[PDB]
């Protein structure tokens, strides 16, 4: 700890004295995030970070920590939260405090702390910091500078946005002109979003069930909603352990893929119409379902009258970004909750004052209706994020190189967007994982490459290419 | 009666064919929901369609769906092993030209195009164009030109055509536009993946009856065709290597629970014996080539490979595995029809209880059609469903008829609107018996979308 | 040559059995391991074996490996649609006695198995007896009582024989020893388990073509049979459903991933109308009998399936599924060989395009050996070791040679001990290119068992 | 003013109660038990010793035993395996218990006899539960005039039917035992089902590692070692197997495994020489299965690759050779039931160092060292069949017969297949599922009643 400050206070986290079993499983992590660690060598002698000063709002997880200390590593300086209440480890946050490096992180923050500590970030010593790069996941960084602190992005030269709901909003602030500054989708990069996304879900969703409640899944009838790559993975995580899974979706390509995947695609409501009525839920369909999924990125798509029709005892939980998936407000309104232990609660459907401790009749729902993942396990592994982070590291160098605060009103006017890294980046990404697990890549020769063509070096595939 | 203008195995077998064509009619809910929406309207009516692509039952339910749309046909099949002789001979014996059997010669092959271009010796007017992978749009442009200068549109079924197509776009030398009909989703990520699913385990089966559950195979190639295939010898049991240039679908296939692996020594095909993993192929019980490139399953390859190994090929055409040098230096022996034990004691003659020999289907083209029927109707639906409407897209838009002006800012490759593929899929889950749920307008306002779709934006990759 | 001695559909089908037995040969090592060890010590010098067995390509492996080692045979198939018409030829070709075709009548089936029996209109002077389902047991039992004085043992393939044996010991009508080859490892759970996921697929894709994954299908039965049966299903992305009597084999279904379903409501078959749950049969694509029992596959459910729905059984005899009420009130379309559509709309003719059918496998007979080749050489390499280790031990006994003493304690329906079990999977382990360890001796020590095996219980149930 | 136990924290006993409701409704079977014979009291009279892993599912076990009229006097079966939870609740109800998490050995074996003395002096015990054989040879080597008063033994697992048998031939076993273990409804879904669940999940927990892509080396392939390679194969591992049977073997390829062996043609001299130092270069989690002694040994754990986990889910951690690394290599905890074992030597490590191997639970069963062993509506059947067969044994009273009685009764037996047969009716019936029902004239055809049993005692499933 010879780099860390002496008298270091600018932090808050739940128990310093994690902090060596957080470098611990740092160290093992390091060894399972191959790409990131190898944009670690390849730049830290260069500092292609050097003078920027990154606000970080993403899950206080070991990942993360593994992505701190790289951005760290190749010079920047940064001030972090996490994006939810209940995805912190308190092992990773202590191990980050304890290096000297800003975090304002714990599992079991209240709303009030999250905001607190996304505003600690934000400011040092009582005043904006000199913020000049965002990494973001989901958005909440991003609208808390845009609404509150509009001034700092003035000095900002982009975001990097991490996950699928918070694209979203860029894409409709920079369609209403409210985008202040450029950003990077890192999300739809295909060694995040067909990685991470898909099969992140599918190693986490069942490790998570399992944490919560300790049930058997196997033999027993699984719900998910939606079927992009969160609903692909979350559907396999619970296929695999021998679920029988009904699938739900509104688009109707995604639904081919479940039923050509294996899967039966059913509606919580007759005939599919969602008309706010209790007769339109198809009772008979949600009183044999032992666990629900949402996975959507949408509103209240697990509403109130799915909840009174579920099998007794059944688990409801959400994979997407946001809570208001599920009628949480509904079940806290109206219904008596126990707490089991942190993040496992039964809400019992008899009445809302209080419960028999022997009720039959209550549904068991995981960290409150948040990411269930990241609430009730450790979310992704590190070889999974090892690819969405390296992304990351990427898409920051990228945009503080370009220095979009520096340019003059009219290049900035051309440059005000939300991009994409290139594939070819996406590709070495993509190699440094397939070596992590010891797979041997094929060289084109000259004549392959010429029948095909492309470069030996790649890129593989043109831009349209949907893998 | 008196109609002759076809040239099939054998018409005695359309009775049979017909029967299944009604079969297929209910297992293609899409392509059906097409023939009820659009027959009164006529939409292909003066559609005059020279059509390439493998004369199955399948094909046959989209012959008769352009013709019931008021196109006429002249068809030939695009495979010389792919045709299944009942679905060409029920074509025929409804009055449709067709000249396609299986077990074509390559000269057959060829006659057989040339005579869905000239109709009683002259070129037919031909107005539309309807290929998979390419050899009747090549054929056109490099000896009917003058015919292009009629024909509104090529609608392309397969990715080694859309391939070409590009490649002549970019050459300066593409003389119509076209619908690449593989790009979408209700083709590329069905046909291409689910398809081979389906079929290449059931091809294997008919072809050799051997158990695949525990022994090895080596998949070249995972993309679309490769990631399907793959699917189709592990859920069968085998242990599935897989083999890739691209480091992306490196990664799913390793996500996707296969060793990565590749025929050289640290990946480099340097040309020489000394470069071959001989450790690794000497293991190796089936081979199956997915690339749409060139070689990829070569000669030193095939020295090195297991004794009695099953060598195919699922890509479009047969070069992806050196068969040329096989048929130079080894004996074939052909057990039945599209199965050959290649014997590696020689050229000329073999001992008939030799034990150094490989299993080669379909002399190395596609196998799926090959040695079995390739994809099922119910996939088959997808890309069909896609094909009528990119017909009828081209047709209605009569890039012939438009000034040079027009024609120039016209000229191009594209795929088919997502709300089409949307509408395409929709079909096919109701087809499951699956219901899709439909958005509330909160809920469609709250992620940006219209409640009828589409429901993703462009760039999305399913 | 001038050999007469046979019936088979076409003898000019010879050379291609016999290029697809020596395909076989290389795949079948555990029984060309038998040829090689027994054939210069001829422990069947002297037999003179009835064999009723389906007449497949492994079948002709068996039956060469018999007379290798010194048995005369005279065979006949076990089902009227099972033999592969090559396989017979081959045999016949060889100069051995063989009355087998694919597609045979009930009467021509007595019939061959008669021509076993019958030799010069006389009886032959069998001694022993190989059968699969127990149909050449009864006859001889009923109407050749004398042969069965000279005869040494019978040696039963499946569990459908197995359990007549069983039935005729408990009633003391059994006249000879058996042997139940069905009960070994390396059988039941290899042969009626594997082989059954490798067939049942392959047979429904080769009749129909249909398109499997994302389909509803109910498995009749649990067994051995019903666990491949589901598992062929599954693993090509049907969403199965089975049924079972047996609450054991049930919580393995559930545990295996599948719903457990009744078609009865509350599993009460009541025989009304009134007890068939018609919301769950109305969503079934496909269903499949696999139970050895009778009527599993009833009217009523036949009435309440789904439009379309496939209609297959895979247990040993057509009475799994009433053909009878069909035969009596629906019209049958045949579409090819062993495929037909049964029209739900009356007896007396049909629609051509009527939606409102069943499609029904091989008309209720095995489905696999129907529709398909059976098993797969490989996995029938050890249901085959198996019957020549039992053919050797009953013929070295010579029962019919013992004093009727020495008769009555000898007279039961045994097992092969566990040791040459052991040997066979040894054997298939090997031929996929298995490593076995071996126990140190302290290992050895520690569990109990010898270095040489066996390393199980009698009790152990793998 | 009970203080008759011994448990981590008293004060975890709420939270125990919790979740021993929430398995009650996972446990049909079990609880049908409890219901169907509570008033009838048939283990009123009964003491039973019980020796099994102290976790919520032993918790509604216990309690059942209980509610039929028994006492029990109550320790785990191994050191790492109590729920502290669970056992806080148990005392928390009145019911002697000696059990935590992280017990050292000499601790475990103070806790047994905890159960076995009550203020000093043998307690009047006249049945015993046992999981694994310790109790039961503690008393027969210690406590031989305890026997004589006991009934029987109701034995959960393979090892310790294995001991049992052993004292059977030697002619050393005191009192007739039910081995449970040989149910369809305990082997052929705990040992396989439960380690399906559990493996996985005790992985995941300790190490966070992504499973698929990976490879993994399973040694053995019987009940627990099928359920195992499952467990790692449906999260995408690339997972070949070892095994001395043949059959086994046989099944793992047609299962889908490349089956492949830790020593050059599997012959397994004791060298490094011996070793396929290619293969094991390449694993990365290798997992024991076996019930015997030394199958992932000294100069396989040099062979592996770097960073490779080692874990055993057998019975007793002595199928790896741990003392080997205790002796050689330098530990470093990362976490409870986590090490990082340093192969550059045994003084000290670089905190960098990158050859190390990372074992589980100090090679202890690892599902319940890790995370919480079998799921409650698996150990449903495994624990409705130990209520059997306690009833039965009780019901016998083997100890008061005359010696001639005794020595035609003395023998190790399972129980009838018709139980086994309720018991797998109940679970399925949980899940919901619909069992048919024979007519009679179906049931003529097959030859069974249509109440069963449905299979001869012969038949495998
Ligand atoms: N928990 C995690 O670790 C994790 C990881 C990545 C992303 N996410 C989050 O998960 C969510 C989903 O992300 P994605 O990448 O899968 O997005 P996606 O767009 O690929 O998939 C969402 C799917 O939901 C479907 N859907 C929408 N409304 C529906 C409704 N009412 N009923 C049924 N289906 C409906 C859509 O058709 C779409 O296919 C986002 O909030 C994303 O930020 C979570
Ligand atoms: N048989 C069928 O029914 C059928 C169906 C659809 C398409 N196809 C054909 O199959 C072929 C593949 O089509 P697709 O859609 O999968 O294309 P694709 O572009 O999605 O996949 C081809 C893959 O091959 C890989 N590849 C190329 N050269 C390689 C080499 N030397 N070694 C290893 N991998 C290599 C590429 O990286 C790519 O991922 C095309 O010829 C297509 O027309 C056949
Ligand atoms: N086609 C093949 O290649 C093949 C291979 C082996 C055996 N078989 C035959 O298949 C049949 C089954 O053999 P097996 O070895 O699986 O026998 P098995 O005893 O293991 O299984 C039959 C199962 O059917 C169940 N069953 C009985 N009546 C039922 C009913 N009314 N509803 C639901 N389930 C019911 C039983 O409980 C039992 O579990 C036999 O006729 C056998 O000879 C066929
Ligand atoms: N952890 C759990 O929850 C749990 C559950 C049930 C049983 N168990 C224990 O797991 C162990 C295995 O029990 P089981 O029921 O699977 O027993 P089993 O007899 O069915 O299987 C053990 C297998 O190990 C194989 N084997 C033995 N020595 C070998 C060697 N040197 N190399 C490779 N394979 C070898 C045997 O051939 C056998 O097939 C026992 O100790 C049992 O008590 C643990
Ligand atoms: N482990 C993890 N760390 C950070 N962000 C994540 N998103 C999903 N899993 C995550
Ligand atoms: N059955 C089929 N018909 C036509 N084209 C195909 N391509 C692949 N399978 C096909």
């Amino acid at each position: 700890a010879v780099m860390t400050p002496a008298g270091f206070t600018d932090y808050k986290v739940a128990d310093i004295t994690l902090a060596a079993w957080g470098r611990r499983e740092l160290i093992i992590a390091e060894s399972e995030m191959p790409a990131l660690m190898g944009l670690r060598r390849k730049y830290a002698g260069q500092q292609p970070l050097k003078g920027a000063k990154i606000l970080g709002c993403i899950h206080m997880t070991i990942q993360t920590g593994v992505l701190i200390e790289t951005l760290v590593a190749l010079g920047a300086e940064v001030r972090w939260s996490s994006c939810n209440i209940f995805s912190t480890q308190d092992q990773a946050a202590a191990a980050i405090a304890a290096a000297g490096i800003p975090v304002f992180a714990w599992k079991g923050e209240t709303e009030e702390e999250y905001e607190w500590c996304i505003e600690q970030t934000i400011l040092k010593d009582g005043q904006p910091w000199d913020a000049n790069m965002v990494l973001d996941d989901g958005g909440d960084l991003t609208e808390i500078l845009h609404k509150k602190y509009p001034q700092m992005l003035e000095r900002i030269h982009g975001i990097t946005e991490e996950t699928t709901t918070g694209v979203h909003r860029l894409l409709d602030m920079l369609k209403n002109g409210t985008l202040k500054v450029p950003a990077i989708n890192v999300n739809d990069s295909v060694t995040k979003s067909k990685n991470d996304n898909k099969y992140g879900c599918r190693h986490s969703l069942n490790d998570a069930i399992k944490r919560g409640t300790d049930h058997l899944l196997s033999g027993k009838q699984a719900l998910v909603i939606g079927y992009g790559d969160v609903g692909k993975g979350s559907s396999q995580s619970l296929r695999q352990e021998g679920m029988i899974v009904k699938v739900a979706e509104v688009d109707p390509i995604c639904a081919m893929q479940a039923c050509m995947d294996g899967f039966e695609v059913v509606s919580p409501y007759k005939n599919g119409i969602n008309d706010g009525t209790e007769a339109s839920i198809d009772a008979a369909l949600l009183g044999k379902i032992d666990l629900i999924v949402t996975t959507t990125g949408n509103v209240n798509v697990c509403d109130a009258n799915m909840l009174k029709a579920l099998k007794k005892r059944a688990v409801v939980c959400n994979i997407g970004h946001f809570d208001n998936e599920i009628d949480t407000a509904f079940m806290r309104k109206n219904w008596a909750w126990e707490e089991v232990k942190p993040q496992v609660h039964k809400i019992h459907r008899t009445g809302k004052d209080g419960f028999d401790a022997h009720n039959d009749d209550y549904l068991i729902l995981l960290a409150e209706g948040r990411l269930v993942n990241l609430g009730n396990a450790t979310g992704h592994p590190s070889r999974i994020m090892d690819g969405s982070f390296a992304n990351q590291v990427l898409a920051q160098i990228h945009l503080f190189e370009q220095k979009y605060a520096d340019l003059p009103a009219a290049e900035k006017a051309k440059r005000l967007s939300v991009e994409v890294l290139p594939k070819k980046l996406d590709e070495e990404v993509a190699l440094e994982m397939v070596k992590g697990f010891g797979g041997v890549v094929t060289q084109l020769t000259p004549k392959q490459a010429e029948y095909i063509g492309v470069s030996v070096e790649g890129p593989f595939k043109p831009d349209t290419y949907r893998y």
